[PDB]
């Protein structure tokens, strides 16, 4: 998919997911430095994006999603085999 | 203490825990994504810091240690109550 769409739905779920305000997210915004998840919020996060995107988010792959850029960067990537 | 004892000392357990060179680690480096630790790595590489610095470093607060940075501003914030 082209990115404005993709950006727009994880913008969606992200603040859905944490209850932040919509326009308080940008692509260099961490998600537990910034954002304040949790341990039970990343979860809740990455379940989904999985399901939103029909991925899969391996614990490997988690380790290295630290802001909604890397988010957007790995579904983009990991999408098509 | 002063931070240059307390960052050379950072920099000789990181190296020591992740196998990387010691002048490749930067306050800027991050440890799953520039220093390739996974998540056996980090939880070695919390409890060296935690036994070298006799800090306790909570599960809540380890998610928020991306960086040499994040895990000096802790050490230094955290062990002073
Ligand atoms: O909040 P907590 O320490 O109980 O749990 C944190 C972890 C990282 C274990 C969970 O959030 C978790 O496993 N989530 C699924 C994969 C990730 O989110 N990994 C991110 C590692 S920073
Ligand atoms: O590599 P993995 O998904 O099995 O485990 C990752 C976690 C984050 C669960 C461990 O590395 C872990 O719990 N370590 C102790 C606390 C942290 O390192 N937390 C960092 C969260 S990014």
């Amino acid at each position: 998919s082209s990115l404005k769409s993709t950006f727009d739905d994880i913008k969606k779920i992200i603040s859905k997911q944490l209850s932040v305000e919509e326009d308080k997210i940008q692509m260099n915004s961490n998600f537990t430095k910034d954002l304040g998840a949790d341990s039970l919020d990343l979860v809740e996060l990455i379940m989904a994006l999985e399901e939103k995107f029909n991925v899969t988010i391996s614990d490997q792959d988690a380790l290295k999603i630290n802001t909604v850029q890397d988010a957007i960067d790995y579904i983009e990537k990991n999408n098509k085999q």
